[PDB]
């Protein structure tokens, strides 16, 4: 952290943040959410860290080196170390994202590794051949070199993805899937884990071993899994919770900002609310239906009437403020919506159903007032504009995640959020292949148009074939985009150091510091 001269601190540097549910995992290379990514990011420290305010920046590597945007060189600073006091070494880096990349480890993010394009990982994904093959190497302890198959020059910003963290061979190899308990787990980010009691609280503690724990602040700080975004506000109010999570609920929103404006803080965030559609089940597989629902939503209604927290209507998987996106607005986004519902019912009509045998399908969620309410709202417009019926089901974050992954759905709310600012952060989880593909869209076209893109040397090119698969998707109604999130959360003014200007929202807990009160 970089305590302003002149701020006072707080005798007791403790923070309390909520985080929206019980995370999937501590493990690095088996998480895929926010919630999963906000601890990640205090216990595992990768190659490069954001820093307070967004920009890549050195983590482990303290300098680092290109060849034709193909091999990069990374030079780790020499004290780098876990929390047993053991160095943080380049054989730690080459085992850990050779475990991502085997598929006995099922990462949801082994496909990371294909986005950034490592040498050999298609075929180390398909079983072809070992993980052992991937294009890492330790030059000596403090270099890793990797190697791509084509030059990626946006790479190095992918490095600060938990996906990449390292993880400790020698817990993971001993202990197995108990490795992340706290008696067991080793970390090498500026705190390490000292509580996790499931569905309550988790808690970190200062790691003396950090490289810059000099300049930590804060000494402990707690997780909670709160779902409900009312009772998230009720004890932030109360005075236990320092820093809400970013889901904000309706029924208090609009209070809120007339009674606390100054903690009430709303920022540009490169996410986008959507309802992601079960591509492979019938009738999902039927463009009609994926185009009659997508149309027939009605996103005036639920951005301005229903949520109301400063979102944007969407018409786009990736938001069109991510760096690189230079996006053309579909026609039938500037319809009445009106026209969007007249469209909507004959496709549906087309598609054969009728009063009589009508759609019918479940609308899953993760449990949450926010989402629930949307959801809620969503289902009325529906049943209104199109004579849809959706049975509503709520399932715990983690339940959730694995359920999409598992195709077990047929329509399911959804928010994505860029892992990296460009185009590709949201486009590769698109691809036929990708691992965090849970719309279950396949398209060769549109596969194609991304490979494409590191095929040309050229940024206009590659934000021309950028627009043209977001105009693939839309052609074919993969998903139902709602709306580009805003990053809404209440923050005490105690907290210093959070700035609100990363949209990408990586805060490390190592940036902030209590302010005397
Ligand atoms: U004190
Ligand atoms: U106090
Ligand atoms: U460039
Ligand atoms: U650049
Ligand atoms: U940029
Ligand atoms: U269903
Ligand atoms: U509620
Ligand atoms: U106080």
């Amino acid at each position: 952290a970089d305590v302003p001269a002149g701020v006072q601190l707080a005798d007791k540097q403790t923070l309390v943040r909520n985080n929206g549910s019980e995370v999937q995992s501590l493990d690095p290379h088996k998480i895929e959410g926010v919630p999963e990514s906000n601890v990640s990011r205090d216990l595992f420290e990768g190659l490069l860290i954001s820093d307070v305010e967004g920009h890549p920046s050195p983590g482990v590597a303290e300098k680092w080196e290109n060849k034709d945007f193909k091999v990069w060189t990374f030079h780790l600073r020499e004290n780098a170390k876990w929390s047993d006091g053991t160095p943080v070494t380049a054989h730690d880096f080459v085992y850990s994202w050779q475990r991502l990349a085997d598929p006995n480890t099922a990462s949801p993010y082994a496909s990371y590794l294909q986005y950034g394009h490592i040498a050999n990982i298609d075929d180390i994904i398909a079983g072809k051949k070992p993980a052992t093959d991937l294009g890492v190497k330790a030059l000596d302890d403090h270099t890793f070199e990797v190697t791509l198959s084509e030059p990626v020059p946006y790479f190095y910003k992918l490095l600060v993805h938990p996906s990449v963290s390292p993880v400790p061979k020698s817990a993971v190899e001993k202990f197995g899937d108990k490795w992340t308990q706290p008696a067991n787990i080793v970390t090498n980010g500026a705190y390490k884990l000292k509580n996790w009691v499931v569905n309550e609280r988790i808690v970190l503690e200062r790691n003396p071993q950090y490289w810059d724990n000099a300049k930590t602040v804060i000494n402990q700080v707690t997780y909670l899994p709160i779902s409900s975004e009312v009772t998230d506000v009720n004890r932030y109010r109360s005075g236990e919770i320092d820093m809400t999570y970013n889901n904000m609920p309706i029924e208090l929103f609009q209070k809120l900002k007339k009674e606390i404006p100054n903690e009430v803080r709303v920022d540009p965030y490169l996410c986008t609310y959507y309802y992601e559609i079960n591509n492979q089940k019938a009738p999902f597989n039927d463009v009609r239906v994926r185009t009659a629902l997508k149309l027939a939503l009605d996103r005036d209604i639920i951005v301005n009437k229903v949520k109301n927290q400063g979102d944007l209507p969407a018409y786009s998987y990736t938001p069109p403020y991510t760096d690189g996106a230079k996006l053309v607005e579909p026609e039938w986004f500037k319809w009445s919506q009106q026209k969007r519902n007249e469209e909507a019912k004959k496709l549906l009509a087309e598609a054969g159903f009728t009063a009589d045998k009508p759609l019918t399908f479940d609308l899953l969620y993760n449990t949450s007032d926010l989402h629930k309410k949307l959801a809620i709202a969503v289902a009325s417009i529906w049943k209104k504009n199109l004579g849809v019926n959706v049975n509503l089901e709520n399932q715990e974050w983690k339940t959730f995640l694995d359920t999409r992954h598992q195709g077990t759905f047929d329509v399911a709310r959804a928010g994505w959020c860029a892992d990296y600012n460009e185009p590709t952060s949201f486009l590769n989880t698109m691809l036929s292949d990708s691992s965090n593909n849970t719309a279950h869209y396949k398209s060769p076209a549109f596969d194609k148009l991304i490979a494409d893109t590191l095929k040309v040397a050229d940024d206009t090119q590659r934000s021309e074939l950028y627009a043209k698969a977001e105009q693939q998707l839309d052609k074919d109604s993969a998903i139902v985009p709602v709306y580009y999130y805003v990053n809404a959360r209440l923050v005490k003014p105690w907290v210093g150091g959070y700035t609100g200007k990363d949209p990408l929202d990586n805060i490390y807990v190592k940036n902030l510091y209590i302010i005397k009160h």
